[PDB]
């Protein structure tokens, strides 16, 4: 059994550089399956699709494998000044067109990109888990602010439409950050409000596993332990 990870710098090996790391690097210790971290810094559901990265996973994934997909951090912004990451606005079959990198690109909505990827994998017999994005430092201002982005609800909507599983990674990380407090959580963000230090990445990976155990996600089958702090919800 192999577990494929698709995400951005919050999940990727080496995080966003400068001594930060991604949560995907701390999962293997807790699973009895091989973990393949295909997350890449700076990608959105759009650019990950355009670069052929979902396709690459589709080529090698087999029946029984898992694929965890988590995007959102790089999916917003303005299409007016196209950075190549921003998805088309909307929750369904809306299409946007923008010239980027020498191509008049057809751009889909965030849910559509995730639904299309889920369909490719599911048809081959893989188990897909769509996960909401992790939060930027919620204590950046000295007080706790719970402010989910639109991509948290979109990931949930996508899983529902594609018929796959959903793990609310956002809520589980924000719940543990709230309890850890201001000083500790700020220490997890060494250079900006997005990229976690190795300790923050470990806490973020544990929060994903807490969410899996609490919700009864299929990944439960390859977990080596259920001893993680925090509570269900
Ligand atoms: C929530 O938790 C945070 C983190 O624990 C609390 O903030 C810390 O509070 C302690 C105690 O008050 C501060 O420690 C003091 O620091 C001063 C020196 O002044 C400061 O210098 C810091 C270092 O600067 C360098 O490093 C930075 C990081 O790499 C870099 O960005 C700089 O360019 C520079 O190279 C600096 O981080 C700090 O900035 C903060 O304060 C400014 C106030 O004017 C503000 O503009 C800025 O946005 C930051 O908030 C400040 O310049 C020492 O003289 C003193 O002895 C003591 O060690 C510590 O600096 C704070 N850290 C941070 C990250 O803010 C915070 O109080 C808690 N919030 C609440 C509401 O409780
Ligand atoms: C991109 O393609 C769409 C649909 O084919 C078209 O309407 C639009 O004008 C094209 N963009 C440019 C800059 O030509």
């Amino acid at each position: 059994t192999t577990v494929y990870l698709a995400g951005d710098s919050t999940m990727a090996k080496n995080g966003g550089g400068s001594g930060t790391n991604g949560w995907g690097e701390y999962l293997a210790s807790y699973l009895s399956a091989t973990v393949v971290n295909d997350a890449v810094a700076g990608r959105s559901a759009r650019s990950y699709t355009r670069e052929g990265r979902f396709e690459n996973i589709a080529d090698v994934v087999t029946a029984g494998d898992y694929v965890i997909v988590e995007f959102g951090h790089n999916d917003g912004g303005s299409l007016s000044t196209d950075n190549g990451r921003t998805d088309c606005s909307g929750t369904g079959a809306e299409v946007c067109y923008s010239v980027y990198d020498g191509v008049n690109e057809t751009i889909l909505t965030f849910p559509a990109y995730l639904e299309n990827a889920a369909k490719l994998f599911t048809a081959k017999g893989a188990k897909v888990i769509l996960s909401s994005q992790t939060p930027n430092n919620p204590w950046e201002t000295g007080t706790f602010v719970n402010s989910p982005t639109r991509f948290v609800e979109y990931a949930e909507l996508a899983a529902e439409v594609a018929g796959v599983e959903y793990v609310d990674h956002w809520s589980y990380v924000d719940s543990i950050y709230e309890t850890l407090g201001n000083a500790t959580v700020n220490s997890y963000f060494p250079i900006d409000h997005t990229h976690t230090s190795p300790a923050g990445a470990e806490v973020v990976a544990e929060a994903f596993l807490k969410a899996v155990v609490c919700t009864g996600t299929s990944l439960k089958s390859v977990l080596t332990t259920t001893s993680f702090e925090g509570t269900c919800l």
